[PDB]
């Protein structure tokens, strides 16, 4: 089997991407944030505290003939940006882009943090990291990908995120029309539950390439590119007037700037992030100070190849017995 679904930016900045997901019988379609940095499929639901729902579409298990309470199971998750959610668990039929999993754990939110409530466009998350990170207790549950894997034509999914445009998540096949040149594959460590890999270095603009190992995670659920402070300083030093602002929470730059590109290494291959991808617009409405898309990972504890990086590539998440990651230009 295979699946193919379009993923669409939630706003003009590509702050995140939503993908329609069919849950239950008859289908209830919710728009989920596919997140290769976590491993819980959770949804706004009929059980979510009413004051914490503001415009989201909810899953109502009582209206699904295939929903079953997973008795005794609870979940609770905290994300890198400080947001959180928790609740109980149902199993139900879940389909993404024509690919159907029966008995998928659907984690029903009883509580969500303000960040989630305030984003009316995201109805929940669909985790695509390794199932060892799944938070369901006392019986850990598998991700949608892990459940689908054996049925897939090939044990892979791909992320093809758009810049200010829709893109695609495919399951079970590599669309050879969706990228240019060849795909370069690189080793993955699953020790921390993430799609963790080592970039071979970077360049700023038309500058020379610096060969240096940068360990980090491929994380579709993180907006920006978080890298070591040395690398980030070298980038922003090429933008007149750019500075790190403790009050804003990162590097800002004059909105009048033309940003240089940023290149990262994948083995001997190179992925180029155009400068425009690094612009996240005014820090507040009407400001001439703009927020940068490359930020320091210092104090996160991990480097994160978020959407800013990933949307510059066609990315293969290879879930073979020994997982790997592939990157191609597009």
């Amino acid at each position: 089997s295979t699946g193919s679904a379009t993923t669409t930016p939630i706003d003009s900045l590509d702050d995140a991407y939503i993908t329609p997901v069919q849950i239950g019988t008859p289908a209830q379609t919710l728009n989920l944030d596919f997140d290769t940095g976590s491993s819980d499929l959770w949804v706004f639901s009929s059980e979510t505290t009413a004051s914490e729902v503001d415009g989201q579409t909810i899953y109502t298990p009582s209206k699904s003939t295939t929903a079953k309470l997973l008795s005794g199971a609870t979940w609770s998750i905290s994300y890198g940006d400080g947001s959180s959610s928790s609740g109980d668990v149902y199993t139900d039929t879940v389909s993404v882009g024509g690919l159907t999993v029966t008995g998928q754990a659907v984690e029903s939110a009883k509580k969500v943090s303000s960040s989630f409530t305030e984003d009316s466009t995201i109805d929940g998350l669909l985790g695509l990291a390794f199932s060892t990170l799944n938070t369901v207790s006392p019986t850990q549950q598998k991700t949608f990908f892990d459940n689908a894997k054996a049925s897939l034509d090939s044990p892979v999914f791909t992320a093809d995120l758009g810049y200010h445009a829709p893109g695609t998540y495919n399951f079970g096949f590599i669309d050879t029309t969706a990228y240019t040149g060849s795909i370069t594959y690189t080793a993955v460590s699953t020790k921390q539950g993430f799609w963790e890999w080592t970039s071979t270095g970077y360049a700023v603009g038309s500058g020379t390439f610096k060969s240096t190992s940068i360990d980090g995670i491929a994380d579709t659920g993180t907006t920006l590119l978080y890298l070591p402070a040395t690398v980030v300083s070298a980038y922003w030093a090429q933008v007149s007037g750019a500075k790190s602002s403790s009050s804003v929470g990162g590097y800002v730059f004059p909105c009048s700037a033309t940003l240089p590109s940023f290149t990262f290494g994948v083995g001997s291959a190179r992925i180029v992030i155009p400068g425009d991808y690094i612009d996240f617009g005014p820090i507040s409405t009407g400001s001439s100070s703009c927020f940068g898309g490359i930020q320091s990972s210092a104090g996160i504890g991990i480097n994160i190849f978020g959407d800013v990086a990933l949307k510059a590539a066609f990315v293969v998440f290879n879930g073979a017995t020994t997982p790997t990651l592939g990157f191609a230009s597009k």
